[PDB]
């Protein structure tokens, strides 16, 4: 599934190089614009643990997730990812917990030392 298929064709889109964060674009977006450090990105996403527990999804309640890139506000895979990503595109990410939650987890819910998988919409972005 969508998991294994970011495993075998998935880009490294890693400074270190290290596997950490794969990324494949499921729905090419338009135009040629990727959001900049301090950008505010509006997106969609559909999250959980690598082997398919802990779903959690923006759908549930039909609402768009808002951060502003680079800026600590989520965990650093999606600094990285989202920021890689075009207007209207939905890519999917495989992450280590190096570029997730590490060693503490987010508990109950994410374990110490968990892989995650996100197909995440960007829906826009503004400066
Ligand atoms: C700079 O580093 C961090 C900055 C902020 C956090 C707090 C958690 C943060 O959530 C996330 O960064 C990720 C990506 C954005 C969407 C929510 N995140 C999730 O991991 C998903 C997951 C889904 C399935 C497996 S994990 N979390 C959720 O969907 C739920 C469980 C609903 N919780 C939240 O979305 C809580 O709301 C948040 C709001 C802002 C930032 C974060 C979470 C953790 C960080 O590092 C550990």
């Amino acid at each position: 599934g969508a998991p294994a298929t970011v495993t075998e064709q998935g880009e490294d889109i890693t400074s270190k190089k290290d596997r950490g964060v794969l990324k494949i674009v499921k729905r090419v977006g338009n135009g040629e614009e990727t959001p900049m450090i301090g950008d505010k990105v509006y997106v969609h996403y559909k999250g959980k643990l690598s082997n398919g527990k802990k779903f959690d999804s923006s759908h549930d309640r039909n609402e768009p997730f808002v951060f502003s890139l680079g800026k600590g506000q989520v965990i650093k895979a999606w600094d990285i990812g989202v920021a890689t990503m075009k207007k209207g595109e939905i890519a999917h990410l495989l992450i280590k917990p190096e570029y997730a939650y590490g060693s503490a987890g987010s508990l109950p819910k994410i374990p110490s030392n968990a892989t995650l998988f996100f197909e995440i919409e960007l829906l826009d972005f503004k400066g």
